[PDB]
Parts: structure tokens; sequence; C-alpha cells
């Protein structure tokens, strides 16, 4: 707990984390300290769990990014931290192409690689993960996941923490409901209801 | 139409447009003006449908691109905008990645994060869409779209008005005919004919 | 063989080369010469076949690049221009967004568009091709090649000579055994061991 004044905290110390540290440090931020379950990473310190963030907050500590990739657990935390006094910084890396009018929330890592088209908005905590496509006019609700090389064809919605595997694909127009998972290389070409499982080239329900 | 002096005029004012016109604008262009034929669109006036075209050029505006998605109408309309008098210019967005090699047309739309290599040669009036892909050596036909997030494995030839959707891949050396659609996800691993619909991996004809 | 003072030589003079020439030269690097077992490339001379490698080592040419997709072959090349004394130098585009933590190799060649995320390992003379996303933690051996738009999330092994085809994926934590096949668009969900062709989604080994 010596710190320096002035960086993001980090909630969670993982594999997710070390990316979105580098995202952090291409952009010129620093790195204050991580707090992790177990209680470095990349060089940046592991100060406790997340009965640490007391503490943080009261040395002056204030802006926060949840670096957990499980969605319900990054959406359960990003509360807990904006509880705790802090606002939720977004992790963008500074490749990545985010329009401008592309409506962001807090909270939001966006990888090196990423595209995000016009009209397009962000929920907060979503992920849209390393080389990631977003076109016109989707809709991501808050702590979703696009995950690497995933690419969604315009006017897609995805609802609340779901989550798109490795190079799943969607068609044009389609919605996804809250807390779906498509599988790596899905393509998703019919609306999917929520809490489902979809599989394969279409994607198909998997019960 | 008071409009200002020398921007770009639009044909078409719909999701695609939106794109083009921040691709443009990325690269410093003025949009001038829409033509749509339901007579703004992030904030450029709609001020006709295109028999507004004669009266847009006496004005002294004489560049143009035409922002419409279906392969056909675009040709047709490309023909039309230059008979107009209009010449057609290309929306690269500046994050797109292009050999100087490659030898590209007129009217074509290269969305951000695309990556065109080596002696590739762009027919006028294609798209390359979000993310694609086109390796060493490829030939795109005039008005093909190759969508977002496709790839091209060098030595790919693509016909006029071809439709490859999000996700598509092809096999280096392949030839995929004119008007020839191919699904999201396709992967085409064998020539394709004219005027076909392929879909799977592997893709395969559906009649 | 009258050449300048100082550039790279280039062992292979197909679509490969071309590639690579222009990766370096986006670099600000100057390309001196081609060998070629058939004995000009984007304006590079051909001087002659392996048998030229001592005589341009001798005329005070030491860096070179091995540009031939064949893994096994490239392998081969590799060692034979070290024992005349070369060095191999990377490929890099510019574009190419390579984390601070990534290990290189030597002989790397990484074309526009790759991302490339924490910790992750990279052999001699591997090819990360057009649009590759290697996600953190991964360990690529030497000689492999993933290809274009080839994405592997996380964790992910990948064996001497391995090649992953165009838009391949990889599923986090996978192990891939040397000189294995993975066909375009084949979606790993499963470990694979050597010496096997693995296609499909998921991918599934073909004897
Ligand atoms: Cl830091
Ligand atoms: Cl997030
Ligand atoms: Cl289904
Ligand atoms: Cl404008
Ligand atoms: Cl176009
Ligand atoms: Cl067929
Ligand atoms: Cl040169
Ligand atoms: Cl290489
Ligand atoms: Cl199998």
């Amino acid at each position: 707990a010596s710190l320096a004044i002035g960086g993001v905290v980090i909630i969670g110390g993982g594999g997710h984390a070390k990316v979105v540290i580098e995202s952090l440090r291409a952009c010129g931020e620093t790195v204050a300290a991580i707090v992790d379950a177990d209680p470095a990473v990349l060089g940046v310190p592991v100060v406790g769990d997340d009965l640490a963030l007391p503490m943080l907050r009261e040395q002056g500590l204030s802006r926060l990014f949840v670096a957990i990739g499980d969605n319900r657990l990054r959406q359960k935390l990003g509360r807990k931290a904006r509880d705790h006094g802090f606002s939720l910084v977004n992790a963008i890396h500074p490749s990545a192409v985010v329009s401008p009018s592309v409506r962001l929330g807090e909270g939001v890592a966006v990888m090196a690689g990423v595209a995000i088209n016009a009209d397009s908005w962000i929920g907060d905590l979503a992920i849209i993960n390393t080389g990631a496509v977003v076109d016109h006019d989707c809709r991501l609700g808050a702590a979703c996941h696009l995950g690497p090389a995933s690419a969604l064809a315009g006017g897609v919605s995805v609802g609340e923490r779901a989550f798109l595997g490795v190079g799943a694909r969607v068609i044009p127009g389609v919605t996804i409901g809250a807390d779906t998972i498509v599988g790596a290389g899905g393509v998703v070409v019919r609306d999917l209801p929520d809490s489902v499982l979809a599989i394969g080239v279409p994607a198909k329900i998997k019960g």
C-alpha cells in the first residue's frame, strides 16, 4: 500500500488484467494497484483483495477499472467499486478505431485492432476484445463481451452479459438476448432469446 | 439546397452512408449533401432525390460517392453520377492499410481496419468493409462487396457485383463469379461460378 | 550483383516476398536483393539462387529475411542463412500492434493489421499473417504460420511448423502440436496432436 498519487486501480489480476494494463499504459495512463481475490501483474502491485478498496479510496485514488472476464461478476464488481466512490474509466487501446458518433459507457474495455462504426451504443462494462468489429447502428448491453476477432454486421443488439466467443459473427439486424453465449466461430443468422447457448455455422441452440 | 463550396455529394442516406461520411470526415473531407430516394444523415442535409443531381452539378459540386450497399444499384447509380458530370471519389478510412502496389478504382469504399496487400487490384465501386483482409495478388471486380471481417487469402479473383457476407473466407487462388453471394461465415475452398449462393464451412452451393 | 551498401537480403521471390518487402519498406528499411530457386520482385533484383549467398555476405550484406511460406523449407533456409553469416531480421508492418511484453524471435513476419497481446512468445521464423490476432499468453513455436485473419484466444500453444489457415480460430488454453494443419475457418476446441489435419466448425481430425 505505498502507492503513487493518481493512477487507476484495477479489480482483477489475471490474463484480462494484463491486456487492460497495457491498453491503459499505451494511452499514457498510470496503473496504481490491483486488488485480487488471491491477495504483481506486469509490474503493478497486488495490494490486497476487495476489502482493500476503502483504503485505496481514502488515500485519494478514485479511478478504477474492472478487469474481470466473467460478465456477471464484472458487473457486480463494477457496482461495488462505484458504491466505494470510484469512477469507472475506459481502457481503450490507441489502435482501436471508435467512430465519433459512438456512445460509450463507463468501465468499457476496447482492445487493440477493434473498429466500432457509426451510431453504435456501448453499454457500461462491455468488453470489445482484440480485433473485434462492431459495424454501424449496433447496441451492446451492459457487461456483454464481444470476444477476439468477433464481428457484428450492423444493426445488431446484444443483451446484457451476453458473450460471443472468438470469431463469432452476427448478420445484420439480429438481436441476441441477455446472458446468451455464442460459441467460438458461431454464425448467428436469427434472433437468439435470453439464456441460451448457440454454436455452429449457422449457429443453433444447444439444449 | 444552400450548400457550401466544394464538398462531396453522397448518393444514399442509410446506414452505409453513415459509415462513408465518417470515413470522408476522418480524412478531412467535407460532405456537401445527400440525395436519397426518400427526399439529415449525421448532420449532412438531404437535399432531394436523384433528380437533384443536375442542380448540384450546376452549382459547382463535382465530387461524389455512391453510398448504396446493393451492388447492382450502386453500379447503376455510379454510371448515372458520371453521366451527370461527377467524379467518383474514394472513401478510405485513415486506419485502413492499403499497400503502395495496390491499384484502386474510383468510387471505392475502404472501411476502418482493412488491410489490402501487394499487387491487389480493386475495381470501381467496390466495398472493402470494416476489418476485411485482402491479401496479395487479389483481383476485385467492379461493384463487388467484401463484407465486414471477410478475408481473401491471396490470388483470389472476385467477380463483378459478388457479395461476401460478414466473416466469409476464401482460400488462395480461388475465383468467384460475378453476381455470386457467399453467406456470412462461408469458407470458400473451390471456384464458384456466376450467379450462385454458397454457404457453410466449407461453402456449398445452395439451389 | 551491383548492389547498394546495407540493405536486407530476401530468400524467396514469390507472393509472400512481395508482402514482406512492403512491410520492410514501410518501416524505412531498404531491400538489397533476392535469391530465388528460379535464378525483379516489386523492384528488388533477383541476383541468383541460394548459391549466391556467400557472395552477398562477402560484399558486406549481413541482414536477411526468409520470405518462404512453406514452414519446413523456411526453417531450413533460415539455418542456412545463419550458417552463411547472416542475421535474421524481423519484418513487422508498422500497423501491427505488438504489446511491449511480447517476446519476439528472429526472422519473424508480422503483417499489417495484426494484434499480439501481453506475454505472448513468438518463435523464430514464425509468420503472423495479415489481420491475425494473438491474444494474451500465447506461445508460438518456431516456423509456425498463423494465416490471415486467424485468431488465438489466449493461452494457446502452437507447435513448431504448425499452420493455421485463413480465418482459423482457437479457443483459450488449447495446445496444437508441431507440424499440424488447421484448415481455413477451422475452429479448434480441443488439443491437437502433432502431424494431423483438422477441419470444420468444430475442427475434427481428418485421416
Ligand atoms: Cl503503470
Ligand atoms: Cl469491461
Ligand atoms: Cl436453433
Ligand atoms: Cl461534413
Ligand atoms: Cl463503393
Ligand atoms: Cl457446392
Ligand atoms: Cl527497397
Ligand atoms: Cl517468417
Ligand atoms: Cl477430432
